[PDB]
Parts: structure tokens; C-alpha cells; sequence
């Protein structure tokens, strides 16, 4: 194949577009930049497409949560309240882990695929940049490879931030790599940093019965930008289902045991309170970081910021104006659609097109059950910055589907602007969120109101007259069900 | 209270309390009318919470659990289980407890927003009065400025055959039967025979639909959806004879039915027997003892009440909504009806439009839809363009492992406006209001294309279709 460059295929090779990286980012940035007209090449380290989202990232973990989700329902009181009545319910972890990596494998054979139907050149190998206008990739025999381009994409993407004095091995000190992995159940786990992916693995083998506590330096579970009373109240529904907290703690240490366990050093933020945790398997996950390394950056003089993002414009142009990056390499929210609309946009604006993006419109998820969701600010945005608001709710206990599912924790929450009815914000935590904020994103999009929302029809019965239901409230004050 | 009888005064009084009557009574109540709302049923919520949308979305939902548990699809997740059991009377309990949930709810709502409930059956007897006769014949008279009709609809009778919800049963009966029958035969495969007959082959029942039309689904529901449908359906074990009618049915001396069918255009006469028999052909609209004949106001040739844009009958401070009028007999759409009229009746405009009420069947696929089916558009010669995107190409679905079918997206050519959108597939249902957002803003695909949707979502597949229409291709296939 011209279409694949592996070991052993060394020619020069010209494109007007190399997208480093195969990730969301950089895998969708290619994809466009052919079906645009451009001449595309990407190049990939690892031996498979899809980058971290897909190998060791948003799928593999949203495969552990839909059947860990499926096996407490199956295990717990939920199945034999709605007369369906077992003997036995047992834990094959081989088997559910099988069904994990069968979606993965599914979803990489098909990037390549997507590639060959859109005359994507693969080059499998590391892309450093050493000129202007050229990559050069090395290859796993050593070999190596220039292309020469008159553009390129940036699309690296990231690596686990890794905690000073805490060894990760994934072996029983694991990164979330190592957690969507383990071999078994621990009995007991202790995942340092309440962020996204710390709750949402937490919550997967706490499910599947290990006992699981979670550390945390900050004051509130679910990350940045999470409004205060969804994680508040978000916090509360996963301690009742057995997970722990221990917020406003740091971890000073960590220590591998003849037993085989592991001691965890721990005391409050502000100074004060030591006490040691002991677990079977620690999970670290403070953090992620941009992934830069061997790039050629330096070289090129291209410099970093202290986070080590590389900093671009509004068309993403780095410095040097015909080399872009995208994706989690650069600043605001690392999530993989943030990277894909990234690339998108990008090659748009290459192509002769519009380049704005505005991450206030960025959804964000936590796969847990129940979900939360949300776009827009939050309350603490609102009055940091002075806009004045209006609050409807309407909570999930009120909702038909969710009642006839009996699955009815949680509530919608959309924030409005006071005078002109705006949707500034909506905030969901309960069945569906996931699924239900992309009709706020494009609410948001178009600039609606909260009556305007109201307004809509929705279907009856649906977790989704919940969300129109707190928009009404937002915008009349009262909803008709609640 | 209880120490010659007293009339209620009130501004307005709703007759019904289904979704149409009891909104409609709530959102009056807000707007500070004084409202009545007269029931003749025990309990209030009409048939979507009684006898409807309620339990057969429990039964649905409680049926799919255990057809994921019988079958393989647990144990491809590493969800071993020794044997699995129905117990149908705690399924059932379920259900009730659903529905007594919130038919209570209702009744709680309007305690708490000042709605007067009168327990009877609801005749007008005067432009601005209606009388309720309770069961024992006590009468409650309301003096009322403006009279809103609610009173809904019934299950339409299949001529020849006569229903006794034991062995021949309307949707009622489906959804209270005690045993799983052995072998039960649906008439019409439209949304309510669909669903009925779904749950009850997922627990055990040999399902045949008859149906008279040549898809399923019923009406405006697109046909390359239809089939596709029909398809998934046909594998999971359900049986269909389209182009079919039953000529009659026979209640036999053993307890069985002998059921009387041949092709809709004539011939190939056959009988086929079964254990239960559900006959849901259709529902009507329902006015019986109202009144009307003697007001003057006259029904439409199928029995609904004709009402102006802003729902009035001929008689202005009458007014009707929901299945006893017409458009799509569906309880969001009674609901709204029901928001608007009273809106219009505080002074404000009044706008539905039905193109945009969305459509939905809770099968597992879900089928959803709202705008215009490539059917309509045919025969309105509105020139088009497609985008469809598979749910195999989703991440989240295959993710998920359920893969089932499409979203497909219908575009205008001229301006790329969105002109329909069709789903079958897992989280129609939810994914359905996204594009009913869509449908009344009058969206272009190029626009919903562009918005950020959450990755990984079912709802990228609506975000890709509507690429593959707005610029020919999409992303992921
Ligand atoms: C456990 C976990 C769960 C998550 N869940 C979600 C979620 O549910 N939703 C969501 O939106 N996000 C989620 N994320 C975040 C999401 O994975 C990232 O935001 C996303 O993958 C970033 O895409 P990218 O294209 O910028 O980078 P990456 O996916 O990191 O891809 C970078 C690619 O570049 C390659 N590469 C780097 N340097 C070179 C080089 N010099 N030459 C060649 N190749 C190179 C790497 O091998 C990699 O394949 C999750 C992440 C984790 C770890
Ligand atoms: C099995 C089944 C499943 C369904 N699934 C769905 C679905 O999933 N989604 C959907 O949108 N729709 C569904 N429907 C349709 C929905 O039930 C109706 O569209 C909706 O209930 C209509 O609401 P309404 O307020 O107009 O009438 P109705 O709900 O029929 O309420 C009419 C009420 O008026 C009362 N009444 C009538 N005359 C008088 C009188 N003269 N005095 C006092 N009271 C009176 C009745 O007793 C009843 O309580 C389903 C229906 C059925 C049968």
C-alpha cells in the first residue's frame, strides 16, 4: 500500500497536510482534510489508530461502566424488584474485560479503515518535526522516513501527570491505564485525585465489589467547572451507594508492603490530621498532561507555556504560521470532542474557511449512573462575573420515564439570564445526562431562552421533559409537574 | 364541607384529567383562572397514566431487562447467572406501583396549585355550565366562564368482535394479563400493537401481528425506517402478516380463539388460533353524553371536535384539546394543547405546529421520528438530500455492543433546512428531542452538524447524519 507507510517503507513523501497524532484530534483533522481536497498524511507512533480516547481512554472505560452498571442491577435488589429472578448472579472479570476489548479493537480496525476509504497515508512511525516544512518519522526497525508538507498538525495529545515519589507500575500502583486492566477485583482501592476519570473507574470496581475510597486535595468531587450543588449533591448519591471521600486531603506518600499492600500517607490540605490508609490497589490520577516529547519543538523555537501546552491563535497557528496544533496538546478542556471539533475547524480555516470556537459551548460528561452532564457556566461562573440569573430545577423523582423506570435520582438545573430569559447554563445529574446535554449544546448554540426551550415539544414519556420542565421554571417560575 | 344544593363558580372548568386536562387545569390555575376539573374515573391521568404510555413503558422496560438476562446478552458481559426466572405478578406490581405513583402525584398537584376536583361524569348543560353526576346520581354544578373539553379518547372496536378483556382483550387487557399466553395474535401493527406484542413475546408468548396496511408502525412513519424495523423485529422472534385482514374471530368452547384471516386485496383464507387475541386497530376520539347534540356542536366525519386555531369550538368560551380533537393522538401533543389554549385564553398567541411533534415507539430499538418521512416529501415534491449514519459506526453504541440501526436525516436542497429526522436504534426516544429542537427552529444541517456534541454519545450519530446531508459525507462512515 501507498496508503500504509510501516517498517521498511522509506521513500520521501509529499502531502499539503501531516497531522501528527491519531487521536480525535488528529485522526478527524485527517479524515477532513482529504475529504477537503487535501493531499493527507498521518503519522502514529503506537501500533494502533485512535489515540488515547480509544485505546486506554473514553472507551474502554465507558465499556467497563455500561457492564459494571449492568452487574450491580444484575446483583443488587433491582432485577428481583422488577420479577426477574436469578439464583446465582457471578463475576466473570475475564469475560467483561473481553467484551471491553473487543469494542476497542472494533473501533481502531476502523479508523484505519476511514483512512484507506478517505486516501489517508498512514505513516506508522515517531513524527518530529525537523523543518519548517517537514516531518521526519522514525520507524520501529530504526528506519526513517521525510515528509516533506506544506502544512502541519500538531495532535500529540497527552500522558498521565505522574505524582513525584509514587512509582506507577500498573502492576498494584496503576495509572487509568492499569485500572481499566486489573486482573481482579481488589478488596480494597484508593484512587488519588475526584476528578472525571477518578470517580468514573472508582465507581466501575466499586460496583464489581472492591472497597473504594477516593483522596482528594480540592473541595469537590467531579473537577473544574462542575457547578457546586450538582457535585455536592453528586457526592452524596455515590457515598449512599458505598464509595468514599476524603476531600480537603493531600496524599504525602506511598509504601509497598511485605503483605503486599499498600500504605497511604495522608493529611488535611491546610496542615494537620496524618493518618495511613491501606489498600490493595492505588489508583493515580491526578492530572494529565500535553504530550510534546521529541517533537522538535525547542528547535524550531516554538515555546511552551508553564502547563506545557503549545500556544496558538484563534485559527490554531502555532508561531510559525503554517504549523497548527490541536487537541489536548493545547489549552482548554482536554475531552476528546473538544479535540475532534478542534481539527475540524483547523483544517476548515486551511481550507479557506471561518475559524471560531467558543469552549463555553463544550459539553461535558461523567459516565457514571447516575450521569452528570453540563454546558454553559455554572452558578460559581455566574457571580464571579457578575451576571445577574434565575434558577429552575426540576428534579428526576418528578419525571414519568424516570418513575416508570424507577430510576430517579438527581435533577436539571438551567441557569438563565435574569432579564433577557437567556440559557446561560444547564446542569444535569440522573439517567440520560450524557445524552440529553447535547440538546442543550445546541440550545446553546442558537442562543435560546429558557422559554423558548419550554416551548418545544418533547416527547412523552422522556427523561427529557425533565430538561424542558426546569427551563420553564426558569422562565415562569413553575413548572406544570413539579 | 358535609352540614339545597350549592353551584361552583369558576372561570374555568376542564372536563378530563389525562394529560390534556390535567396540564391544562394546572397551567390555568397558575395563570390565576379559578379552575374545576371534573374525572368520572377514580383515579385522575386519564389513559396515558392509567391505561397507557405508563405501564406499557414499565412493562417494556421490565421485559427488555429480562429477555438482556434470559438470553446471551449478560453473559457476554461476564454477568453469569445460574437460571433465570419471570415472576410476572411482581413484574406486574411494579408497574402498579408506577402507576399509582403518580396518578397520586396528580392529585397532589393540583392540591397544591388550587385546582378543584369534582368526581363525576361531566355533561354541559348550559354555554357557561356543567353539571357532574357522581356515581350514586349526587349532581355538582359549575357555573363556569369558559368550558374546556379534555374527555379524550376509547379504544376503537373491531366490527363482528367483541372485546371482553379476558380472552379478547383491547390494550387494557394485554397489559394486565396473568399468565404469559402460549400463543397470542395482535390486530393491527401500529405503535401500540408493536410495543404490546413486543413484551410479550420477550417473555415467551409465539406473537403473530396482523395488519392490513403493508408496514409497520403505522402512520407517517418512514418506510425505509418501517422495514428495517420490521426486520430487527421479525429476527427477535415476532411474526408478521401484512397485507392482511382479519375477517373474524371465534371464542370457542375450550377457551381459545379461532382467528379468521386472508390478504387484504382478496383470497388465501386462513384460520389460526391462539390463546389470546389484542385488538388495537385504532382509538377515537370520545365525547359520549357531553352534550354536544344539544349545544349544536357537530363532530367531524370521525368524531372529533372541530376546533378554530386557538382551540375554540364554534361556541367561544368552549374550547377543546388533546385525542378528543384532531392531529397526532399523542399525550405531549395534548399537553401542549393544552399549555396553549389556556396561554390563548389569558390573552397570549397560540401555536403548535404538528410537523413538529415527535413520534415514538419504546421497543428495543426504539424507533423516533418528527418532521417529514421521504414519503411526504415525495408527494409534496420538495426536492431533498439524505444523510443517514449506522449506529455501527457509533462509538458509544458499539461501545455499548447495541448496534441496531440508523439515524437517518432528511434535507432540504435549496437552503439545507432540516425537513425530518428518523431514528431507529438505541436512545431514540431520548435523542428525538434534540431533534425536535432542531424541527422548530427550523435548524440548517450545516449548523447541528457544527455543534459541539458530547463524545461518546448516540447523539453523534444525529450530529453525523446531518453532516452527511449538509456536505455529502460524514466522519466516522
Ligand atoms: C481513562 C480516560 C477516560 C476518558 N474519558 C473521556 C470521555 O468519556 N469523554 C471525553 O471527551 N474525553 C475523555 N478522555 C479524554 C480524551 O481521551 C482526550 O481528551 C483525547 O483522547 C485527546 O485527543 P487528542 O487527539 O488531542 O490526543 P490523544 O488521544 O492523546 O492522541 C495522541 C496521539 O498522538 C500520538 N503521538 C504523540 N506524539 C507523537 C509523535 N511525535 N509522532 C507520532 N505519534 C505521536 C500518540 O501515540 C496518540 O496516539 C478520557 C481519558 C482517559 C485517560
Ligand atoms: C396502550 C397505550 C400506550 C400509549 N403510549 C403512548 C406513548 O408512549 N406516548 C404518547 O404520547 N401517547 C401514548 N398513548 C396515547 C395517549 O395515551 C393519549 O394520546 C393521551 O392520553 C390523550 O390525552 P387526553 O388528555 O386527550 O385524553 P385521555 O388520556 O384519554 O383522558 C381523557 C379523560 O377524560 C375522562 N372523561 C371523558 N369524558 C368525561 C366526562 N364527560 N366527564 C368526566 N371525565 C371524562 C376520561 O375518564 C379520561 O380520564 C398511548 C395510549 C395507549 C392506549
Amino acid at each position: 500500500e501507498v496508503l500504509f507507510q510501516g517498517p521498511g517503507a522509506d521513500q520521501p513523501i509529499d502531502a499539503d497536510v501531516t497531522v501528527i497524532g491519531s487521536g480525535p484530534g488528529g485522526y478527524v483533522a485527517a479524515i477532513k482534510a482529504a475529504q477537503l481536497g487535501f493531499k493527507t498524511v498521518c503519522i502514529e507512533k503506537n501500533e494502533t489508530l485512535g489515540g488515547t480516547c480509544l485505546n486506554v481512554g473514553c472507551i474502554p472505560s465507558k465499556a467497563l461502566l455500561n457492564n459494571s452498571h449492568y452487574y450491580h442491577m444484575a446483583h443488587g435488589k433491582d432485577f428481583a424488584s422488577r420479577g426477574i429472578e436469578m439464583s446465582e448472579v457471578r463475576l466473570n472479570l475475564d469475560k467483561m474485560m473481553e467484551q471491553k476489548s473487543t469494542a476497542v479493537k472494533a473501533l481502531t480496525g476502523g479508523i484505519a479503515h476511514l483512512f484507506k476509504q478517505n486516501k489517508v497515508v498512514h505513516v506508522n512511525g515517531y513524527g518530529k518535526i525537523t523543518g519548517k516544512n517537514q516531518v521526519t518519522a522514525t520507524k520501529a526497525d530504526g528506519g526513517t522516513q521525510v515528509i516533506d508538507t506544506k502544512n502541519i498538525l500538531i495532535a500529540t495529545g497527552s500522558e498521565v501527570t505522574p505524582f513525584p515519589g509514587i512509582t506507577i507500575d500498573e502492576d498494584t500502583i496503576v495509572s487509568s491505564t492499569g485500572a481499566l486492566s486489573l486482573k481482579k477485583v481488589p478488596e480494597k482501592m484508593v484512587v488519588i485525585g475526584a476528578g472525571v476519570i477518578g470517580v468514573e473507574l472508582g465507581s466501575v470496581w466499586q460496583r464489581l465489589g472492591a472497597d473504594v475510597t477516593a483522596v482528594e486535595f480540592l473541595g469537590h468531587v467531579g473537577g473544574v467547572g462542575i457547578d457546586m450543588e450538582i457535585s455536592k449533591n453528586f457526592q452524596r448519591i455515590l457515598q449512599k451507594q458505598g464509595f468514599k471521600f476524603k476531600l480537603n486531603t493531600k496524599v504525602t506518600g506511598a509504601t509497598k508492603k511485605s503483605d503486599g499492600k499498600i500504605d497511604v500517607s495522608i493529611e488535611a490540605a491546610s496542615g494537620g490530621k496524618a493518618e495511613v490508609i491501606t489498600c490493595d490497589v492505588l489508583l493515580v490520577c491526578i492530572g494529565r498532561r500535553p504530550f510534546t516529547k521529541n517533537l522538535g519543538l525547542e528547535e524550531l523555537g516554538i515555546e511552551l507555556d508553564p502547563r506545557g501546552r503549545i500556544p496558538v491563535n484563534t485559527r490554531f497557528q502555532t508561531k510559525i504560521p503554517n504549523i497548527y496544533a490541536i487537541g489536548d496538546v493545547v489549552a482548554g478542556p482536554m475531552l476528546a470532542h473538544k479535540a475532534e471539533d478542534e481539527g475540524i475547524i483547523c483544517v476548515e480555516g486551511m481550507a479557506g474557511g471561518a475559524v471560531h470556537i467558543d469552549y463555553n459551548c463544550v459539553p461535558s460528561v461523567i459516565y457514571t449512573h447516575p450521569e452528570v452532564a453540563w454546558v454553559g457556566k455554572s452558578e460559581e461562573q455566574l457571580k464571579e462575573e457578575g451576571i445577574e440569573y434565575k434558577v429552575g430545577k426540576f428534579p428526576f423523582a418528578a419525571n414519568s420515564r424516570a418513575k416508570t423506570n424507577a430510576d430517579t435520582d438527581g435533577m436539571v438545573k438551567i441557569l438563565g439570564q435574569k432579564s433577557t430569559d437567556r440559557v446561560l447554563g444547564a446542569h444535569i445529574l440522573g439517567p440520560g445526562a450524557g445524552e440529553m446535554v447535547n440538546e442543550a449544546a445546541l440550545a446553546l448554540e442558537y442562543g435560546a431562552s429558557c422559554e423558548v426551550i419550554a416551548r418545544v415539544c418533547h416527547a412523552h414519556p422522556t427523561l427529557s421533559e425533565a430538561f424542558r420542565e426546569a427551563n420553564l421554571a426558569a422562565s415562569f417560575g413553575k413548572s406544570i409537574n413539579f
